[PDB]
């Protein structure tokens, strides 16, 4: 609908390039605007953040040229491919994309990131509870050794 | 002041939608733009995370629809109702928002989700901490069976 | 190339102030865009996380101001400056920055928030795997402590 840099905006704002923000971004979590609010098992986010694979990667020139960026800078992510298997509500198919050279693909991937981060926030709050049911499991130890 | 799919504009750019960016986002984090520095306490950054709830939700497609975002995608997310009593500073108050049939919602909260992420940065700084303390305490017992 | 509240736009969208998305935050992940694919050491991730540092601060009000911004809500982040000297991936140098009194400030640098919440979950992952490590040792203690 809105395009900086690019032409065929499917969403909203498409931005070919990077972002510089002074302030924060915010999103709509009132609870009033909610439903279907169903508790999260911490032990399932747990695992799907100790399956997913983080690389280190560049773009491809190639496609670098037609997305606003650089080539040269490193990056680290997920593969989009391996996310959706794990993770399948932080993966959507965006249709076709054409590369600087003409090349066409066909169902490309984007990630949101932040639903990933959500994810490891419940994570840690899984890892607090192992760790309080261990030092539990290690004071019964040294309470045992001392007797 | 710049909206995209939206008129009331509170704050400088307001997405109706998704935002699809090919960059990164950037903040300014330079020390010389900023004043009162003061150390953050890990322990109590562990604290209001465990405290945090997690939800699977929804948004009402009376909601959806005047904000340009569908209703039958699931939502992994927080209540800013159960966060301001958590993490205030990640809370913000926007005024009134009208849905797509008429009904205002006075007082709605947003939530600025990279807070928490933030956040969660140093639950991790404690729990390795905590254990890595541990491991100093099994260290002793091990030691101790072996003798 | 594209400014909001502002005008020196170097990179493709500056925003002088906060940004409110209804929708999602999405990225280009998918491989057949990547290049260069390598694993991440998550012992080298949690180990840049631990010695990150998190601090309380606000914005100065001269520069507040030329940002589109407030210098009194309170702010949680990181120094750039030390940042860099961690993880210098998620910093970038975006050349002059003029304050609302006149001081420019040269060499300002940005910070990629994202990228060091990449880096937590990694930190995730080597926190679950030591965790694990624990309670087989713990584990070793208790079955030897029943014999």
């Amino acid at each position: 609908r809105v395009g900086i840099n690019t032409d065929r905006p499917d969403e909203a704002l498409v931005v070919h390039g990077n972002v510089k923000v002074m302030g924060s971004l915010m999103h709509p979590a009132d609870l009033r605007a909610k439903e279907h609010v169903q508790e999260v098992d911490t032990t399932e986010q747990l695992k799907r953040i100790s399956r997913m694979r983080l690389v280190h990667y560049r773009y491809k020139p190639e496609f670098a040229a037609s997305a606003g960026i650089e080539a040269t800078a490193p990056e680290t992510g997920v593969i989009a491919q391996e996310v959706k298997e794990i993770l399948p509500e932080a993966v959507k198919d965006t249709g076709d994309v054409v590369f600087a050279n003409g090349k066409t693909i066909e169902n490309f991937l984007v990630v949101n990131k932040e639903r990933i981060f959500m994810e490891n926030v419940g994570a840690v709050k899984e890892l607090c509870k192992l760790t309080d049911n261990l030092e539990t499991r290690i004071d019964e130890l040294e309470r045992w050794s001392h007797k």
